[PDB]
């Protein structure tokens, strides 16, 4: 007889998924931000992945190291050793992610990695470098993680496929399943789910279009729909669409990234839209919002916003 439908991500709510660790409160995709964010209440991590010349998965958004560090070039051209020498808070400016080209005074944490400012109490210089996924994983053995597969180019599909492959090799050896693996490029999601079938996934952008416009259910294994607030002028994080997705048994995780402000007004509206998780640039601010309205959380029942 058919195995019954069991989606636990409908009871993992409401989630504070620190976006890159919280790119406006901390240096993006560093072990500092991740450690900082979990301590301040975040229930779950959200990061991006690329690969190095010697096929190591390193936690970083852009295909090049230029924006968030003092180096230059694509991460796929550097070895892991070369990537890790870099200061991955070189350009962090609070409230603005990373902006190269300002006076050296703008950057509060520039220098910690390379040993020229003392780190915040309780941290080491390596906590301000581009980490290895393996080093984030073993740093956070009981913390759920949302790994987004990245590429060298929007037009370079094999680079995504290369990374989906390396990801599935390493997440299979962990034995953990408290991950959600997604990508903008749908092939890499399909490639990853074929190599690592037990790992929860979320649709790429074609799989997201085909369900939001046409109603077509996403690929088997899909566990939740990780969507922006707005896209191409159109609103996507509405109560209407979220209710239909809970109707279809999917959890909903909304993100922001310049499709909408990272502020209290927006955070609260999306919380009322009954989404199951927010991916804020300000994990401390979202944690104040959730605490003062007293809103339900995993293992901590409370006010249901919808």
């Amino acid at each position: 007889t058919t195995r019954t439908t069991d989606n636990p991500w409908l009871d993992a709510r409401v989630l504070n998924m620190a976006h890159a660790g919280g790119e406006n409160e901390a240096p993006a995709n560093t072990l500092y931000a991740f450690k900082r964010a979990v301590k301040l209440g975040a229930n779950m991590l959200e990061l991006d992945v690329q690969s190095t010349k010697d096929d190591q998965l390193v936690v970083i958004h852009n295909a090049t190291v230029d924006q968030t560090t003092d180096g230059t070039g694509k991460v796929r051209d550097l070895t892991f050793e070369q990537v890790h020498e870099l200061d991955a808070a070189y350009n962090f400016i609070p409230g603005r992610h990373a902006v190269p080209g300002e006076p050296p005074e703008s950057y509060p944490l520039r220098g910690v990695r390379t040993g020229e400012k003392k780190p915040p109490p309780g941290y080491q210089p390596s906590d301000f470098a581009i980490p290895k996924l393996a080093d984030v994983l073993e740093a956070f053995p009981r913390t759920p993680i949302n790994i987004e597969i990245k590429g060298t180019s929007d037009a370079d599909i094999p680079s995504f496929l290369h990374n989906a492959k390396l990801l599935a090799r390493l997440l299979k050896k962990t034995g953990r399943t408290d991950f959600i693996v997604t990508s903008f490029n749908d092939l890499a999601v399909a490639k990853f789910h074929l190599l690592a079938p037990d790992i929860p996934i979320a649709p790429g952008m074609a799989g997201l279009a085909a369900y939001f416009l046409l109603g077509v259910k996403p690929m088997h294994g899909t566990v939740a729909l990780q969507i922006p607030v707005r896209y191409q002028g159109l609103e996507i994080a509405t109560p209407e669409f979220i209710r239909r997705a809970h109707a279809d048994g999917y959890a909903v995780h909304v993100w922001f990234s310049g499709t909408a402000p990272d502020d209290e007004a927006t955070y609260n509206r999306i919380i009322d839209s009954c989404a199951d998780g927010l991916m804020p640039a300000y994990p401390a601010l979202l944690e104040r919002i959730l605490d003062e309205r007293g809103i339900e959380r995993p293992g901590r029942p409370g006010v249901d916003p919808c």
